[PDB]
């Protein structure tokens, strides 16, 4: 069973697939993916947010070029659940429509 998606929706995937791919993790383009998944952190500050941010950004700017980013915004609202989320705002630049996205990450253990 197929159904008929637009660019809209191929793009709310096209950055769930960026987020949630570690670098390496594609055997044939070793490049793709977003650099969050590389780092370990001791402790998460509010300037360790921005910088989960900025990794998001790079990320999504490099691989999903049909958007303009507005605010990429790293929220601990559900830390106490071992989670942090991302909250998008961007632009579809073929339709000058605004969407928004939540990516959740979750705090895990490093090894």
């Amino acid at each position: 069973a197929m159904v008929l998606s637009s660019a809209e929706e191929d793009i709310a995937e096209s950055i769930r697939i960026i987020l949630g791919t570690a670098r390496g993790e594609r055997v044939m383009r070793p490049d793709f993916g977003c650099g969050i998944h590389d780092r370990v952190f001791s402790v998460i500050n509010t300037t360790t947010l921005g910088l989960i941010e900025n990794e998001v950004k790079e990320a999504l700017i490099l691989w999903e070029p049909r958007i303009e980013l507005l605010s990429v915004t790293a929220s601990p609202r559900e830390a106490a659940e071992g989670r942090l989320l991302i909250d998008i705002e961007y632009r579809v630049r073929s339709t000058n429509t605004r969407f928004n996205l939540v990516y959740p990450f979750y705090l895990k253990e490093s090894a």
